[PDB]
């Protein structure tokens, strides 16, 4: 269930991964889990696409990856070719503090679905988390994580 009337230019800026959940434990289990990725920045292009910058722990370092997400007919859905995923779905956002999204591989969402709650500032927003829990109440998540401000402000 996606966001209607998403205006992608309004999401430009820094965001922090406050919480994440996945359908399969192995997607997020351990710092090295595939899909254990922390958003740094959202950069909409003038043409309506989205560049998403992220931190991912690889060999001891905290690496940076840049995913290009292509727009589709639906403003809230994008196409990607990264992390074995092929779709980005924006669930909800008030632009000013939180944004909820999921990635998945359309071929097999059950082994693919990972969602995140993003916040603008490195603070824990209990409202954003509440919205996140509701949106996930219907989904098959087997692992959920939430970070504190200390972790929010460190690379990876």
């Amino acid at each position: 269930q996606t966001m209607k009337g998403l205006d992608i230019q309004k999401v430009a800026g820094t965001w922090y991964s406050l919480a994440m959940a996945a359908s399969d434990i192995s997607l997020l289990d351990a710092q090295s889990a595939p899909l254990r990725v922390y958003v740094e920045e959202l950069k909409p292009t003038p043409e309506g696409d989205l560049e998403i910058l992220l931190q991912k722990w690889e060999n001891g370092e905290c690496a940076q990856k840049k995913i290009i997400a292509e727009k589709t007919k639906i403003p809230a859905v994008f196409k990607i070719d990264a992390l074995n995923e092929n779709k980005v779905l924006v669930l909800d956002t008030d632009y000013k503090k939180y944004l909820l999204f999921c990635m998945e591989n359309s071929a097999e969402p059950e082994q693919s679905l990972v969602c995140q709650c993003l916040v603008r500032t490195p603070e824990v927003d209990d409202e954003a988390l509440e919205k996140f829990d509701k949106a996930l109440k219907a989904l098959p998540m087997h692992i959920r994580l939430s970070f504190n401000p200390t972790q929010l402000e460190e690379q990876c």
